[PDB]
C-alpha cells in the first residue's frame, strides 16, 4: 500500500486565473501534504505489527484477562493515578496522540490558504478579469501602431490601488500565520524527537476498584508502545523539511516590497501597497496574453539588435 | 485512514446564483462538518484498540464465558438494576452514546439550512434572476450615456419589497435556531468534558436470572469503557470551535439591519424589511455583472481623480 | 462509518416538470429515509459489539459447544417448544426481526409514491406540457398589449378538467394510504418502545433430540439479545418524527379543496375536481415562465403603486 | 494481486507541447517506477507469510506472552541496549526500513522532474507556442513559393536565445541531480545486497524493567526477520536496472552540446546555450507541423532524385 | 473470483492508424497476457488452502512455536545451511519464486512492443498520415477519370524508402527478441514441469543460534510446499501455448520479405527494405479509404466480368 500512498500524495495533485502565487501554493502543498504522508507511512502494514501497545501479562492469566490488561493500559495512558515511568506522563500522551498532532499541524497550515480563497481571491479575481482584458486592448493597439510604423483608464485605475493597502494586509497576515505555525511545529517536532527512546516503556496497574485487593494480580505490568520508534524517526523527516520551508516563507514577505512614466509592460514593486500585489498577480497572469508575448518578443529583439522600440 | 478523513472533511467541499450568504454557508459547513470529523477520528484504527468495553473475567472462565460478560455488560450499561458506579448511571449512557450525540448535533445544525433551501431560496431565486437582468439593462444604458457624454420598473419593484417583511422572518428564524442549537451543544460538551475520567469505570453483574444462585460467578465484574478518554478530549476541541462560532452567528443578526434619491449602485440596509435581504443578496451577486464592474471602476476613478461621475 | 451514513442519508439527495408537490415529496423522503438511517445506525461498528446474542455456557463446554448454544438459541427464538421468558415469545420475535420491520415500513411508505409515478404522472405530464406552452403564448400576448398600451382554448380545456375528478381519486388515495401506514407504524413503535428492557433476556434449551438424555448439559441456558436496548432507543426517535409527520399529511388532504370571470394568473381551488390538482401543479410550475414573472411583477407594482393593470 | 501490480506499474502509464524530452521522461519513469513495483512485490500475499518477524518463545509462555515478545523485539530492533547479533545493529535497521528506503529513492528521483515542471516548463511552453506558430507561417510561404516555381523575426528572436544560457543551467542541474541520486542508490543497493543472509537473525531480550529479575523469562530470544531474503533478492534487480540507466543519463549531458546562413529546417547544436535546448525541444515538436512534413518530404526527394530544392 | 479473472484477462481487451500489425499485436497479447492469468489462477481462493507452506511441529510445541517453525522454514528455503532435500536446493527456490518468474516473462515479452511504440511508431505514424492522404487524392482522381471515361510525389517518396532500411532493423530486432524470450521461457517451463512432484517436500532445521543446544526441539521438521502441484500443472499449460506461438513468430520474419511500372493499388514485398514495412502497414490501413474500396470493387468486377479497368 506504500506505493499507493506515493501515488496519492506525491505523484498526483491534490488540495482560469492564477489567484495564488506559485511559490505560496507550492509551500502550502508541502507544508500540508507532508504530515499526511508521514501519518500514512507510520501505520503502513509493511511496517506495522498490528497493535499500538503490548503488556506482559503473567502466564496464569487467561487470553481475555491479558486482552483486558492491554486495553486498560491503553486507556490508563491518560490516567495519572495508574501510571509510572522513568519520567512524567507527558511523553506517553504525545506517543499516543502523535497521529492527531500531525493532523492538527496539517489543518492549521491549510487554514491561511482557505481564508485567502474565502476573503481575498473573489475581489482580486474580479479586478484581474477587468484589468487583463483592458490591457489586451492597449497591447493590440500598440502592436498595430508598431506594425504600421515599422512593418488610459487602466493607468488611472491601477494608480488608485496604491492608495488602498487593503489586500496587502490580508496577504501578509496569511503569510505571517503560516510562518508562525511552521515555527511552532518545528519546536514541537524537535522536542518530540529529543525524547528518550525508552520513554515508550511504562508501568501500568489495573488495581483500581474491586481488583484492588486481588492478590493474584501483579502490582505492575510492563507495557511498551510499539510504534514510538517509528514516530520519532518520521518526526526527524518532518522537522528537516519544515526547517527548509522557513527561509522560503520569509522570502515571501519581501517579494512584494522589493524582490518580485507609467509602464504597461514592466510590472514593478511599489511598496506596502495593493498595487505591489496586483503587480505580482498580473506578472503571473499577463504572460497568457498573446499580445503581451508579441511585445515582449519585440522588446527582447530590441534589447539585442534591431531597434524595434516596444 | 486519518489522512483520508482529512481529504474528505477538510481539503474538499461537501454538504448559478448565490442563494446563501457566504458567512452563513461557512458557519454551516464548520458547525455541521466538525462533529462528523471528530466522530471519524474517535474510531480511527490508528487510535482504536478494537473494542469499546473490556471486563476482567476470572481465570476459571472459558473464552466464551468472558465474551459473554463483555457483551452482557455492554447491554447492562442501559439497565439500572445491574450497574454500580462512583456516580449515577447517566455518565455511562453518555459514554456509550457519544457518537450518536455528536451525530444529532450535526443533523440539527443542518436542518435550518435545508429549510432555507426548501422554503425561501426558490422565491428569492426567481426574484434575483429578474432583478439582475433588468439592472444589467439600466447599467448598460448608463454606460452608453457616460461614454457618449465623456468619451424605473426595478426601483418601483424593489420599493415594494420593503413593505413585505416576508423573507426576513424566514431568514432570522433560521439564524436564531442555529444560534440556539450551537448554544445547547456548548452546554452539553462542557458538561461532558467536566465528567471525571474514572467515570469510564463501572461495576457490572450478570446474576440476573438462572445465574443468580451460581456460586462460581463473582458478584461484580470490573469493566472499563476504553474510548472515553478520547471522547472527552475531542469534546474539548468541539467546544472550543463552537464557542468561536457564537460571536459570528450573533453578528449575522445585525448584518441586515445595520452592518451589511434611490441609488442603483449602492445597496444599503433598510431596516427589518425584505429589501435589506435583497440588498445583501444582490451585493453578493451584482459583482458578476460586467456592466456593474465598469461603473464601479469609473466610481473608483472619480473618487480618486478625474470626475467621471457614475 | 457513521459519518458516511450521514453523508449518504442526510447531506445528499436520494430516492423537467415538477410532477410531485414539494410537501408530498418532502414527507416521502423523511418517511422512507428515516427508517433506513436508523437501521444503519443500529448496527454501526461504533455501537455494535459484534454479535446479536450471547448465552452463558458452562465452563466445561468446549469453544465449539458454546458456539453451538449461541447458534441454536438464535434459531430457537422462533421455536416455542424450546423457549421460556418472563412474558410470551412475541417480544423475542420482535427483537430479532426489528431490522426487517423497519425495512417493511420504509417499503410500504414508498409504494404510494411509486404508484403515483406509475399511474398518474404520465398523464399529468402530457397535460402540463401542453397547458404551460399555451399559457406562455397568452402571457406574451398580454405583455405586448400592456407594453403597447402603457409603455381561449386553454380556458375551454381547463373547464373540462373540473368535470373529470379522475386524478383527484388517484391523488387522495395515495395520500390516504400514506396516512394509514404512518399511523400503523406509530402504533407498533410505541408498543415496541413500551416493552420491558429485560424482555431481551430469555431461557433457552438445547435438549431436543439425542441431547435430551445428556446429564452433562444444563437444562436452561441464560441468553441475552445484546442490541435490544439500542433498538428500543431508536424506536423512540422514529415514533417522534412520524408523530410530527401526521399533522403534515392530514393538511395535504385539505390543500386541494381549500387551502392551496376566468383568471389565467390566479390559480385557485375548485373543489373535489381535477382542476384543483391542475391548479396546484400549475402553481408549482408556472413560476418558471419568464412571461408569468413579468406579469406578476406588474401586478405587484399595481398592488402598491402605479396602476399598470395586469 | 501480482497481476494487478503489473497492470498498474508496467502495462499502463502513470506519473499539447512536449515539454520534456522523450529520453528524459523515459528514464524518469523507470527510475521512479521500479522501486514502487519492487516494494509492492516484496509484500505480495503470494510471497508473504503474514508477518515480518517471529521469535521462538518458550513452551510455557501463553499466547499473549509470545505475542508480546514478537511486538517488543520488533520495537527493540531500534534499541541498542536490548539487541545482540553476529554484527552491528545497522543491518537490522536496514532490514526493517527497506520499504521506506526504496520509497525515499523513488521520491528523490521524482523531484528533479517536478522542479523542471515547476521552474522551467512554463517559460519554455510560452516560447515554443510562439516560435512554432511563426515557423508555420515561414514554411507555408516557402511551400507556396516552391509550388509556384516548380508546380525574419524568428531568426532574430532565436539568435537572442544563444546569448541567454538561462534554461541550460536549469536543465543540466536537473540531469546532474538525477545522476547523483541514481549513483548513491547503486552504492546503497550493492551494499545491502552484500550483507550476510544470516544478518536477518538476531538475539532479543525483554528484561528491561520490572521483568529484569524474573527468572521464568529466558535471557535471550531467537528472532528472525522473515522477508529479508526477498528484500536482498529484489535489491539485486533494482541495482541491475539502475546500473543500466547510468550510461543513458550521462548521454543526456552531451545530447545538447554535440550529439542531439541560418537554417529553419535543420535544428542543430550551438554549444552551452539555450538555443541548443530550443533546438532539441523544437525537433521533438516541429514534426507535428503539416508544412514541415511537406518540406521534409521534398528535401528527401531532392536528396534522392528530382532537384526540388527545399 | 475465477469468473472475474476470465472477464478481466480473456473477455476484455487490455495492454487512429494501426501502428502495429494485427498478428504481432495478437501474439503480444497472448504471450504477455497468459502468464498473468496463470499467476492469478494459481492463488485463486477456489483452489488455495490459505498457506504456501506447512511444517509438522511436535505436539508439545505451543501454537506460536509452531507458527515460528513455518515462518522460519519459509525463510530457510533460501538458506543452504539449514536445508536438506532429496535433491539440491534449486527446486525449492523455483517453487517459492514461481510467481515472480512468470511475472518476469510477462514483462520481458512486453518490452519489445513498448520499444516499438517508443522508438519506431512516431516516425511511421507521421509518414502514414502523409502517404495515405496523398494516396486518397490519387485514387479520387482515378475514380473521376474512370467515371468520366466509362460512366507522382508519392511514387517518388516511396521509392526513397527502399533505400533506407532504417525501420526494418528496428522491426526485425523486436521480432527476434520476442522469439528468443519465448524460446527461453519454453526451456524453463519444460524443466520446471519435469521436476519430481515430491521436490515440494524438504527437511528444515531451526537449530541455528541459541536454539542449537535445545534438546526439546527436533533436529529436522518435515515441511511441504502446498501449491507446487498446481504450479507444475499450470506450467504445462503455459508451455503448450508458447510452443504454439513459436511457429507464428517465425512466420513474422518472412511476412515482409516474401509472404505478406509502379502500382498504387497492389502493395507488395520489396526485400529487406523499409518499403516492405510501409507496404505491410499501408495494406493494413489503406482499406479504410473510401476511394480505395471503390477502385478495389471495380478491380474485382473487372477480374470477373465487365472490363472496367482500374
Ligand atoms: C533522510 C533525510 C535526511 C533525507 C533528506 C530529506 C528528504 C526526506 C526530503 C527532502 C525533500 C522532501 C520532499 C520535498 C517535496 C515534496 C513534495 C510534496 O508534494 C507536493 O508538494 C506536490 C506538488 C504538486 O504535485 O504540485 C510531498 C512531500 C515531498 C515529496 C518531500 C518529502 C521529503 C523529502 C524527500
Ligand atoms: C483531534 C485533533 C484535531 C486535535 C488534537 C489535540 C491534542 C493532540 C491535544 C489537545 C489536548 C492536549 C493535552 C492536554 C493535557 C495534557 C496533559 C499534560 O500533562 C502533564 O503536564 C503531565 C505532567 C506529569 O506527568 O505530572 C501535558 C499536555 C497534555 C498531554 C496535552 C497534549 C496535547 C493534547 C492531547
Ligand atoms: C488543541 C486546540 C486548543 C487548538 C485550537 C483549535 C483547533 C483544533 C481548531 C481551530 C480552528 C478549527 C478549524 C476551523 C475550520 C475548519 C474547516 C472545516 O471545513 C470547512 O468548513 C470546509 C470549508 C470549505 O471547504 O469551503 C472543518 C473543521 C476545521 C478544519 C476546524 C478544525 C479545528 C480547528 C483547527
Ligand atoms: C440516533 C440519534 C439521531 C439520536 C440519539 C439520541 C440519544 C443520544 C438520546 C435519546 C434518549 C436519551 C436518553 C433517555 C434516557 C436517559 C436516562 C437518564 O437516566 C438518569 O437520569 C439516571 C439517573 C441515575 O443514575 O439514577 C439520563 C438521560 C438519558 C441517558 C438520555 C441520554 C441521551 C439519549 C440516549
Ligand atoms: C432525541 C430527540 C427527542 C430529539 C428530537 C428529534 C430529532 C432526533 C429529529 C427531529 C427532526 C428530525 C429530522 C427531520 C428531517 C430529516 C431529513 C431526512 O432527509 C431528508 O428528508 C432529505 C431531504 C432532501 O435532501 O431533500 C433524514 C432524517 C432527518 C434528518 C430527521 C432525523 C431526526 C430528527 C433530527
Ligand atoms: C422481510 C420483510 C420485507 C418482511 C418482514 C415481516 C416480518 C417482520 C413479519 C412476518 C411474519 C410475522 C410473524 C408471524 C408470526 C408471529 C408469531 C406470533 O406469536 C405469538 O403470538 C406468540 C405468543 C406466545 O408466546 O404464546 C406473534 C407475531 C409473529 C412473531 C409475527 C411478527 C412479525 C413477522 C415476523
Ligand atoms: C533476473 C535479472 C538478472 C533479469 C534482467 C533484468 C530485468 C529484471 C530488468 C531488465 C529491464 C527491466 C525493465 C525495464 C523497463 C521497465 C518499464 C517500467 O515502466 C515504464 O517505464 C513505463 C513506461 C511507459 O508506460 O511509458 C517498469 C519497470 C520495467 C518493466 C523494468 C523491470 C525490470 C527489467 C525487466
Ligand atoms: C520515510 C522515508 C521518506 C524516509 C526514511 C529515512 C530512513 C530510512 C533513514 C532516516 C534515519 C536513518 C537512520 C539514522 C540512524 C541510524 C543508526 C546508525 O546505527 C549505527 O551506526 C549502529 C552501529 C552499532 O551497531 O554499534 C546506522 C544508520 C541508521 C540506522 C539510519 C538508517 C536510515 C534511516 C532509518
Ligand atoms: C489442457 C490443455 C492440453 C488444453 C489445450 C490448451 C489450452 C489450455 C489453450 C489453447 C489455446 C489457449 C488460449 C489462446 C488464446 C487466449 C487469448 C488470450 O487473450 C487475448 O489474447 C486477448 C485478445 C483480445 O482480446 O484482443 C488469453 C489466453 C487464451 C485464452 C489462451 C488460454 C489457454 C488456451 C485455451
Ligand atoms: C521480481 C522479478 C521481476 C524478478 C525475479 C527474479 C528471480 C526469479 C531470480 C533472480 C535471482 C535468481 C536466483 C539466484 C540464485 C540462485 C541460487 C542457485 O542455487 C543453486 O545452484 C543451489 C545448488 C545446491 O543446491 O547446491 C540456483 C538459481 C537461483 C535459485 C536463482 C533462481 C531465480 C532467481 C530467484
Amino acid at each position: 500500500a506504500i506505493a499507493h500512498l506515493a501515488t496519492e500524495y506525491v505523484f498526483s495533485d491534490f488540495l482560469g486565473l492564477r489567484l495564488e502565487l506559485a511559490v505560496d501554493k507550492m509551500v502550502t502543498c508541502i507544508a500540508v501534504g507532508l504530515p499526511l504522508l508521514l501519518i500514512s507511512l507510520a501505520f503502513a502494514q509493511e511496517i506495522s505489527i498490528g497493535t499500538q501497545i503490548s503488556c506482559f501479562s503473567p502466564s496464569s492469566f487467561s487470553w481475555r484477562q491479558a486482552a483486558f490488561v492491554d486495553s486498560y493500559c491503553w486507556a490508563a495512558v491518560q490516567q495519572k493515578s495508574s501510571l509510572q515511568s522513568e519520567s512524567g506522563n507527558l511523553p506517553l500522551w504525545l506517543h499516543k496522540f502523535f497521529p492527531y498532532i500531525l493532523l492538527l499541524f496539517a489543518i492549521l497550515l491549510y487554514l491561511p490558504a482557505l481564508f485567502w480563497r474565502f476573503s481575498a481571491a473573489p475581489h482580486l479575481c474580479s479586478d484581474l478579469k477587468f484589468i487583463m482584458e483592458e490591457l489586451d486592448k492597449v497591447y493590440n493597439r500598440a502592436i498595430k501602431a508598431a506594425k504600421s510604423a515599422r512593418d488610459p483608464i487602466v493607468e488611472q485605475y491601477l494608480k488608485t490601488k496604491k492608495n488602498s493597502s487593503h489586500l496587502i494586509m490580508k496577504y501578509i497576515s496569511c503569510r505571517l500565520v503560516t510562518f508562525v505555525v511552521i515555527l511552532l511545529a518545528c519546536i514541537y517536532l524537535s522536542y518530540y524527537f529529543s525524547l528518550s527512546s525508552l520513554s515508550d516503556e511504562f508501568l501500568c496497574s489495573i488495581k483500581s476498584g474491586v481488583l484492588k485487593n486481588d492478590s493474584t494480580i501483579p502490582d505492575r505490568f510492563q507495557c511498551k508502545l510499539i510504534a514510538v520508534g517509528i514516530f520519532q524517526l518520521l518526526s526527524l523527516i518532518n522537522l528537516i523539511v519544515y526547517a527548509l520551508l522557513i527561509p522560503v516563507v520569509v522570502y515571501t514577505f519581501f517579494i512584494p516590497f522589493r524582490q518580485k512614466t507609467f509602464d504597461v509592460l514592466h510590472f514593478k514593486s511599489e511598496g506596502y501597497n495593493d498595487l505591489s500585489l496586483y503587480n505580482l498577480f498580473l506578472e503571473e497572469n499577463i504572460s497568457e496574453l498573446k499580445s503581451y508575448k508579441c511585445l515582449k518578443v519585440l522588446e527582447n529583439i530590441k534589447s539585442n539588435g534591431q531597434g524595434i522600440d516596444p
